[PDB]
């Protein structure tokens, strides 16, 4: 039979200087596990790469750099932005097989994220937590840890299409085992953007609207920010789309909703307005709002404590429009009550204030 | 052949107290002259009757009582709260039938918009200005005449439909000429709701964010509020339809947009949010708003000195979603250039200051 949950569980970055505690896998631990389980290959994707800016981050390049010296395929991609620290690289692991993608080369906006591991299609880390060494040690990161092969087989056919875009001299199936039509132990994965996303896979986009939607009880969202308008280029780009479907939840439907963003730019006129609003829905509805100054990476989201969705990129229009990225889908009822209590630790952190205007 | 504007001309309300001047046609003149050349018969249309609260209303109602006694079958439909003043009428006019109107019987939200007259399939008129006193004297309005009869038929057929709904005891083609497929020399009328709408004719809310997204260069709207949440019996009701299609003009798009809306409440959560935000979007876009405190029952929209759309209901989800109305819809460059010089002396009138907070 089929493993509920699909063995997946909680794995997360809590720094020593901040007061988050928790009896998860840490980040330094699911990478070390699935580079000394490596016997075959290991893939890593996130946009920038540099893990040797702090010492946890340096002891897993180097359990890494072990890996490719004893015969271990290795292949790192990055998007040709986070190419600043590619010379860094190279001249310490000349075994490791560094790609530069650039999955948009029509109008240079698409991003790779991604942020994920896979190693002999078993093991695998879905999550926010990208190759440098702030998000294994000094950043709050969160993400999931899975050695069920079929899920990781499933998360490879991911990084088969973003290495296909590898800037070097000039097919692609874009193949997928598991969505939300065919979960495998209530667990599948939604893709981004659209332009890549084929005929089988499913839009994140329209995953995360569905499930905002739908929801009847509550609604979850740590993100580093909901303002429907991000600057793409040097303009504006308004996208309220995730903001409406949230709005109409607390509104139309009554659903009490609490969202856990970072704090806004004082001299941002996009994010003042945006906070504004999101402090008169607080005295009429059900709305709860709390700002955090930390660096932090989480994606997550849950609604109605039935479904989650953690993911690398951000409730926006400039990531859910171009950028490239893997989500982690699960409605496994221990899954996501192992994940509420992770919500609920943050909510009431002291690094997490109420909204003040 | 068919004249260009299908014999439209522009007709308003311009109170003495106000400093609004023009040379188009006067409400007062209008319906006064429906009822001279009536031959037939004479329909009217809105939401509250009440003629007798000004002195030109009453002069108006002088000669519509003597246009029933003289063999003219006149007919006034008003919706069913709208009916405080029913035993007043009829004891004035006897020979006038009134008509208590409920379009929705299933939720008791939809309520009687309309506004308009129509008399001997040739005449008739289509505006914001009421069956009272104050919209004829003492209320700004706006609409337009035509004494056109292929243009006067087709807006006959829309009282039609709201006559059927009469609350007396216990087949309606929802009949129409002229849609946007098919303008009558570039009019057309669309209507409201969408569950009176039939299989023909075309819904106002579809048109209205069509017009609103296929802007290219201006949008001016002279309407009561842009608040895209409105209280819909003692529920809050979020409703962005037309205020996301407005601003991805400005923002995606670049339009240069003058919104004229009316005064909001200071103790409304709602209409301070969406005002304050507003004040953003006049610093980094293009967009500009001023408000009024006067009683105007002006709905106004101008697309890129092209296309105009005067109605008698206001951009908002209470009216667009159950109210039943019919709206002036129109291409003709010579009729829009009218309508623009309309804009543009509300936009500079002394009842115009710009929003501030
Ligand atoms: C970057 C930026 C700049 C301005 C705004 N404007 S806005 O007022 O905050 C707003 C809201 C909003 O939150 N309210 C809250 C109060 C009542 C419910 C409607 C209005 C919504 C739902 N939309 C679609 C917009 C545009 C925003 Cl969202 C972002």
């Amino acid at each position: 039979s089929v493993p509920a949950g699909a063995k997946c569980r909680l794995v997360e970055t809590l720094p020593e200087n901040m007061d988050f505690r928790s009896d998860h896998l840490t980040t330094f631990e699911c990478f070390n596990e699935i580079i000394t389980l490596a016997k075959k290959y290991i893939y890593i994707a996130s946009f920038c790469c540099n893990p040797l800016s702090t010492t946890r981050g340096a002891l897993i390049f180097d359990k890494l750099k072990e890996a490719s010296e004893k015969g271990i395929k290795i292949i790192v991609l990055l998007d040709e932005r986070g190419k600043r620290n590619l010379g860094e690289l190279q001249s310490h692991c000349p075994d490791i097989n560094f790609i530069t993608v650039n999955i948009d080369k029509k109008n240079n906006v698409g991003l790779l994220l991604g942020c994920f591991w896979v190693s002999d299609d078993e093991r695998c880390y879905v999550g926010n937590a990208s190759f440098t060494g702030g998000s294994i040690h000094t950043i709050k990161t969160l993400g999931v840890y899975s050695d069920y092969p079929p899920l990781a087989t499933d998360l490879r056919r991911r990084f088969d299409t973003f290495k296909a875009f590898n800037s070097a001299k000039n097919a692609l199936p874009v193949s997928t085992a598991y969505h939300i039509k065919n979960p495998i132990g209530g667990v599948f994965f939604t893709d981004s953007p659209e332009h890549l996303l084929g005929y089988s896979r499913d839009l994140d986009t329209d995953v995360v609207i569905d499930k905002l939607k739908s929801a009847k009880t509550s609604i979850d969202i740590e993100h580093l920010a909901i303002v429907p308008t991000t600057r793409v280029d040097g303009n504006s780009y308004y996208w309220p789309d995730i903001y409406n479907s949230i709005i109409e939840a607390a509104i139309n439907r009554g659903v009490k909703i609490r969202l856990l963003v970072g704090n806004w730019d004082k001299n941002d006129v996009y994010s003042m307005a945006t906070a504004r609003s999101l402090d008169a829905l607080c005295v009429q509805n059900d709305l709860s709002v709390k700002v955090f100054t930390i660096q932090n990476n989480t994606k997550l989201l849950i609604v109605d404590d039935e479904y989650v969705h953690i993911t690398s990129a951000n409730f926006d229009g400039t990531h859910y429009q171009n950028h490239g990225f893997v989500s982690f889908n699960s409605i496994d009822k221990q899954l996501v009550s192992e994940a509420k209590k992770i919500f609920e630790r943050d909510w009431v952190s002291s690094h997490s204030k109420s909204l003040k205007i």
